[PDB]
């Protein structure tokens, strides 16, 4: 590659001091140029979750191995491997169907530059520490110098100094995330896409789904989804260029060109000697820290259910994913007629999808699938999906989701997952050298958020009241419960929470007809007893009992080391 050496040539430059290729690489398909050369419990929390003191999956999330082993033989294994090119009929489909869907994307939506201030903003609310290059002219200048070199199709450092990745991820920003800002999927835009809906939302989405007549609704996972964008994946994606301004299209292009699909990584290896970090480059995958991965495989899963559901409905046969010249017409005719119909039976969030086809012959359309590329997890090539006739069954962003029956004849869709799972993150802290203070906003903040996402599980209730009334009425909780793009962290407040609750759940649900306030957590439901306790409730156990009945205790030993603030009751 020509259009490359500028970024390894500026690394070999500024490492010199310890430069060299080592013959030992590791790296059979990542083509190969050279190499140069802590995080605590929270205690809040624990003391308040005594009888998960003991339980597997809380242990086993509370052990964090990121530095010596863990990311130097994780984020390295099943990565160097090759995706066989798919076929000629294939790429020519996926290419219409690609055409056609941005397209109906751009339906109502014209694409438009980001820009300084939109990325200032968004840095310093913490959004999807760099305040300093933020609130800085030389990082800008930086900005705009890196930007002269893409206009004129080269790349410097797109690969303190901490100031290239931001720059980097900005230029970014400025060309491509227009598809968040604007929301291009958004459910009203996309038909699949749940883009802004938030968590709370999720369900209600895939009960409207479960509506729509068809066969049962699938949910494969990809293995390893990101690894498996193909060439001919990016070149699809770049489909959207053509609808921008010739300024934007400019810049758009050279972060498509150079760090889509020609990227330069830098990753560390074990090398017995001492601490190395080997540069390496590739002409296809992803790359997870780039603004805009989302909305691309968002799309490119959008359209691989597209082609799967063809392939479901008898338009796509064996011969014609074969085919070097396969007829552009049944493949338009069918877009131009159910392609917004179909997308309408999807869910679909980057790499985790939903879909349920017209009938269950998709099941077994695995053809153009495995061609693409996108082999899912944990089952046989051939074998046929699992699909599932409840909709409540359905996994989708780490969750599934249940009805629940309110005790005035209301419903509520909630989202749920093993209970394990939620006190475990909450029991962790990210980062060492945390005062009580910090580590009690935490607390709380994991608090209210279990009591307007999770509210309906007995444990966890009962737990949020007990961290509640230990952490002071008025301090804020701060630093987030979760990255999940589909939080909007309604509980990040000292606003108190069944106003929230009543907010979310009951005035602002477009699923909720009644708009009736409710005026006590009496009238907010649970699970029932025995789903809350599928879905790892400890109700029922004398441990569980004892904890409950022995809670005021805890709460009151919290307290005391907090010191003489204002505390209220919550239980
Ligand atoms: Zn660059
Ligand atoms: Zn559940």
């Amino acid at each position: 590659m020509d259009v490359i050496g500028e970024r390894i040539k500026r690394i070999k430059e500024e490492h010199n001091s310890t430069w060299h290729y080592d013959d030992e690489n590791p790296y059979k398909t990542w083509a190969y140029h050279g190499s140069y050369e802590s995080s605590m419990i929270n205690g809040v929390v624990k003391l308040l979750t005594k009888p998960w003191d003991v339980v597997p999956m809380v242990t086993q999330m509370a052990m964090t191995d990121t530095t010596p082993f863990g990311q130097q033989r994780v984020f390295k294994e099943k990565v160097d491997t090759r995706t066989p090119r798919p076929l000629p009929g294939t790429r020519k489909v996926m290419e219409i169907t690609a055409e056609w869907l941005w397209r109906t994307l751009g339906r109502n939506k014209r694409p438009r530059l980001c820009t300084r201030e939109e990325f200032t903003k968004k840095v310093r609310t913490n959004a999807a520490s760099a305040k300093a290059a933020v609130e800085d002219e030389e990082f800008w200048k930086l900005v705009d110098r890196e930007r002269e070199l893409h206009k004129l199709g080269k790349c410097g450092s797109c690969v303190a100094i901490w100031y290239m990745w931001l720059g980097a991820r900005y230029l970014e920003f400025e060309a491509l995330g227009f598809l968040n800002e604007d929301h291009w999927f958004s459910r009203e835009n996309s038909y699949s896409g749940v883009e802004g809906e938030g968590l709370h939302k999720l369900g209600y989405i895939l009960r409207d789904i479960s509506k729509i007549p068809g066969g049962a609704m699938y949910a494969d996972d990809t293995a390893g989804w990101d690894t498996r964008i193909t060439e001919d994946d990016l070149h699809n994606e770049e489909k959207i260029i053509q609808q921008m301004d010739p300024e934007h299209r400019q810049l758009a292009n050279a972060i498509f060109k150079l760090t889509y699909q020609n990227k330069v990584v830098k990753v560390q290896r074990p090398t017995p000697t001492g601490t190395v970090m080997d540069i390496i480059s590739r002409k296809d995958q992803r790359g997870s820290g780039q603004v805009g991965t989302y909305g691309l495989n968002t799309f490119t899963n959008m359209e691989a259910q597209l082609v799967r559901q063809m392939e479901g409905e008898g338009v796509l046969t064996k011969a014609d994913l074969e085919n070097p010249h396969l007829l552009e017409k049944k493949i338009t005719q069918w877009l131009e007629t159910k392609g917004v119909e179909r997308l309408k039976r999807m869910a679909i969030s980057g790499d985790d999808c939903v879909v349920k086809p017209i009938d269950d012959r998709f099941a077994n359309a695995l053809l153009a699938l495995n061609d693409m590329g996108k082999v899912r997890k944990d089952i046989p090539q051939w074998q046929p999906s699992k699909g599932w006739h409840d909709w409540q069954q359905v996994p989708f962003c780490s969750h599934h989701f249940h009805e629940l029956i309110m005790k005035d004849g209301r419903k509520l869709v909630v989202p749920c997952r093993p209970q394990d799972e939620l006190i475990g993150r909450a029991r962790i802290s990210q980062g060492a050298g945390w005062s009580l203070r910090e580590t009690a906003c935490l607390g709380k903040a994991y608090a209210q958020m279990w009591s307007l996402m999770y509210f309906h599980r007995r444990d966890l209730r009962l737990a949020s009241n007990a961290i509640c009334s230990a952490v002071p009425v008025h301090w804020v909780p701060t630093s987030r419960t979760t990255w999940s793009i589909h939080a909007h962290h309604q509980w990040m407040t000292t606003e108190d929470m069944l106003t929230v609750w009543n907010r979310v759940w009951i005035e602002e649900n477009p699923w909720m007809e009644d708009k009736t306030p409710v005026t006590t957590w009496e009238n907010v439901p649970y699970l029932g007893k025995r789903e809350d306790q599928w879905c790892g409730s400890l109700i029922g156990l004398t441990s569980r009992a004892t904890w409950a009945q022995n809670i005021p205790t805890a709460i009151q030993q919290v307290r005391s080391l907090i010191g003489n603030e204002e505390f209220l009751d919550y239980m």
